[PDB]
């Protein structure tokens, strides 16, 4: 692969879903690639199959895993060109009563202060490259959602501080931009439909929240990646909607009394 | 009324549906309002109906109309405070392919050629009177929607129109804005629904389109177009959701495959 | 006044700016208010001042305070209908690198999670009155701002939290609506222009960031949020922007090389 | 070039600027392009340069161009996989006062109406191949711009379209997006400058209405209009922003009167 060659990039929760979709397509590319996972089975596994990925085991949520996250790339592979934010979690379906404060800093602590923590230790070699920054954010923090006030929350702040970041870093040349992506058929997706007491109708009803009848896939986030960091030059501060088109249109969401 | 006496305001439309919603929400609120309508029947009946309201029969694709409009409007009431483009259609349901360049010509006449004629000629007065401009654009504008191709069309051009014309006007204190309704039921709706082979079902699933569980009254859309008008003085080029939440969120639109 | 008669209001950081604005349109519409603040000066004269209108010591961080303020306010009214998160800070103007994410948690508990707490809170109360809530969000979650990204990434949520609120309790018939000021001439504004170079041109630079040529006023922040309580009974999850038109148009923010 | 081979791609006003870099852009992709344009001039240069790329002489506004164009297309090249509508014009900026309503119709038919005609005519075999289509829109039809409320509303018109489009026909596989450009270096930006006082002047704050100091390029509309065209699989419906960053933060667009 060409459209990336000799580019250094660190995809977070690179170890399975989304994340190892993002870490595929950049590796096609060419660029060499840093799985940063807090779970070693998907990402060890994933640097034994891609040449030029590797893996390294960080929890974002702990600022001395990102240290040295950030140092460890610069010292294996001197130049550090895009950062793309996708650890995240979605924890399962909650009413706002059954949230709790404390629940909810939790998830802000992975889904936004994470993201924030390795931006600004990456920053300095981003800078240095004319790198960029890719946030994987959601649709449902444009939109919302149900049952899921913590979550949906976290998302809106994400695209928010994407926009903040894209003003103070384009003096430097450095873009920030997010990607929102809808149903993408990941585990975590599949996992939360476990829960549900019809998984099947739970995974069929998210097949046509979408007008395209199906989820998206990981690999098509990491197609819109590599576009944002390789050939999205005069984007700064967008947020690409990979959603199939869920946001479009009248839905069923519940005469004039 | 108090919050709008002294104002004399034109409604397009204001025969029937939420043009005569807006009609009689600023009679409560204290202006004078001249009933514009190409239709009779409606306009003339809600004029016997409520002091302080008149009714000009006026066709807003017909240029001599809206002169003779405006200037009727100017000789019997000396001001002219506000105007609301609601006169509009939404045409039967059409795929692509069943529409036509002269269908689509047309409904821009109405929808959006009608409302910048009568904005342009009422310009001068509003100036004068540092009055304000409501456009009543529509949800599917921005987000869309099926077989309506011609019709979210020109809707998307009058909330952009709102917005250029926002900017122009601000520096002579003209303020203009745009609400955009969803389901509102009206005899528009009604007679839709009609058409289609289970009018009930219809009706039922434009009820359900939205988390309130309900369509919108022309009251509501009335009380929204009041607050612009005398109520929103820092608000310009804006466009103000009166849709029960329809945008919200997922719904019914249509496993990565 | 009569438009929200015999309704009890709850009005965070009410004791100035634009809580005290909010504070006064709610009084003058016939509500009785609770005054929440942190700091007792402003708020205690509020009450004095105000027939109709007590102050409740509360800091919105302190889930104590606010269980007391919620518990308070039944006590001594018999009912809640609307809760008005207005209380909420701007950081002075950080570049990034100078941001912590210990700074960055904090404004969390203010902006994001003091909002959570008081209207987790008052839910079960709104859901008795089929009351609604009104989060004061700003227009810079929408659209970013220079040296400010965690305040940026606080509004982000706020409005984001706001549609999904917007969802769940919608079943319940209790409306969950944001507003986003703009540029709103208060104490906080001044303080903030007062630490620049030239607080004069600062000052100037707000004024012209808009199309309408001035700042906002806290009574029209008022004014939209009396609205949203009595007469926006269709709508929920909106964000409704009070800005002059700041959004609008083309300005500078920094020949295709 | 690999990402689009085998396949065949429309593109309207493709003789110079925004257009003739989406030419550029998909040739370097592996498609064949149809250069269509109503001046020969640079479509015919194009042509000659460009192996892979044919200039077929259309003028969109004229149906039965179109419809030459398109049944020429299939008979020379066999099949039709994307359409790029790009034909459009910016006229000179004029007060609100100074349009008509025949120069706005004028502009609808060339920048609204060329668009959905080569649209129509183009669907079957664009469904055939399970195709897409790309509009090129504006960001001043999302946010609005001065002097200029004709063009503002046929891009606030396009890009609901789109999303309208893209409703109808999901159900065929047939995606429709649209790229948002801000300030793009073109021939038309050079003449339009030209008309001001001081060209110069006008070029410079064109430059620094975006955080990124410069404007667009040609080429980087096109990398984003191959991007939708080959690797967006999932997106539909969808605005891309190409704009430098131009819509993020607070601008000089012009205390609290
Ligand atoms: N799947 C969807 O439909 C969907 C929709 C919108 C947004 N998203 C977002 O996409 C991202 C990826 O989601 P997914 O569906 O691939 O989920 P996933 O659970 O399948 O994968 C997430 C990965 O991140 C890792 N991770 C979690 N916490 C971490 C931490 N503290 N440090 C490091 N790595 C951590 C997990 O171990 C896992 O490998 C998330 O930010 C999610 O919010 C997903
Ligand atoms: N009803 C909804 O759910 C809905 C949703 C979104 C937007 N809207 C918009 O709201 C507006 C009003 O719609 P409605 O549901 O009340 O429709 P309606 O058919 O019930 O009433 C429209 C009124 O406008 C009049 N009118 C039509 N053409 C006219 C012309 N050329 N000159 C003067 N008057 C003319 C009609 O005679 C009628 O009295 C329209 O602009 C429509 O697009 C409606
Ligand atoms: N002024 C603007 O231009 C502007 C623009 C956009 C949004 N906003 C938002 O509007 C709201 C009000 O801002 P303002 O300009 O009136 O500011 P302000 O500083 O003038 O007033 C805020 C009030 O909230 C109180 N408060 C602060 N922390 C509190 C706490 N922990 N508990 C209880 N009360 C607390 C303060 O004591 C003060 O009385 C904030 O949420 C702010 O982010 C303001
Ligand atoms: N340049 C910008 O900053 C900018 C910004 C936003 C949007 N846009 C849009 O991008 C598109 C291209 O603009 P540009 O800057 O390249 O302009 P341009 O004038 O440099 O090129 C437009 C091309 O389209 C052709 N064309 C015009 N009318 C036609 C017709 N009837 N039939 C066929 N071809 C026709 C012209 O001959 C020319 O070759 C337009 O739709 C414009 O509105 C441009
Ligand atoms: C949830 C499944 C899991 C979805 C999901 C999964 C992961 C994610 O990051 C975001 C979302 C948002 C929508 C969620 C669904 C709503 C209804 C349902 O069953
Ligand atoms: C239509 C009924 C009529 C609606 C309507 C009615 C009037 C209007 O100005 C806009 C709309 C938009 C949605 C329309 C429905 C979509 C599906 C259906 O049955
Ligand atoms: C800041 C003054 C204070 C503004 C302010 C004040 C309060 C607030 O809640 C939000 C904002 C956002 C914009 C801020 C300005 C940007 C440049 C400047 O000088
Ligand atoms: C105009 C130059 C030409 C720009 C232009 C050029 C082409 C186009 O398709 C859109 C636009 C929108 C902004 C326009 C500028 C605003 C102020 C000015 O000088
Ligand atoms: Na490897
Ligand atoms: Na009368
Ligand atoms: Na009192
Ligand atoms: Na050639």
């Amino acid at each position: 692969g060409t459209r990336y060659a000799g580019k250094v990039v660190v995809v977070t929760g690179g170890g399975r879903g989304i994340g190892a979709g993002i870490v595929r397509a950049f590796v096609n590319s060419g660029a060499r690639v840093v799985i940063c996972d807090k779970d070693e089975s998907g990402g060890r596994a994933l640097e034994q199959e891609l040449p030029g990925a590797v893996f390294i085991l960080c929890d974002v949520t702990q600022e001395d895993d990102v240290k040295t996250l950030v140092s460890e790339t610069i010292r294996r592979f001197g130049r550090l060109d895009c950062v793309v934010n996708n650890a995240g979690h979605h924890p399962p379906p909650q009413r706002p009563e059954e949230t709790s404060a404390q629940g909810f800093r939790q998830l802000l602590e992975l889904n936004l202060l994470g993201t924030y923590t390795l931006t600004k230790l990456a920053l300095p070699y981003l800078r240095k490259s004319q790198g960029n920054v890719i946030n994987i954010s959601s649709l449902v923090g444009a939109i919302g959602q149900a049952q899921a006030v913590p979550y949906v929350a976290t998302k809106g702040a994400v695209t928010a501080m994407t926009k903040a970041l894209a003003l103070d870093e384009s003096p430097y040349g450095v873009r920030v931009n997010c990607i929102s992506p809808g149903n993408i058929w990941t585990p975590l997706w599949e996992e939360l439909a476990a829960l549900m007491p019809d998984p099947r109708a739970t995974i069929r009803e998210g097949m046509l929240a979408q007008p395209l009848g199906r989820m998206g896939q990981p690999a098509e986030v990491g197609a819109a990646a590599v576009f944002l960091a390789s050939e999205a030059n005069f984007c700064t501060g967008i947020e690409l909607l990979v959603t199939g088109g869920a946001e479009l249109g009248y839905g069923c969401k519940a005469p004039s009394g």
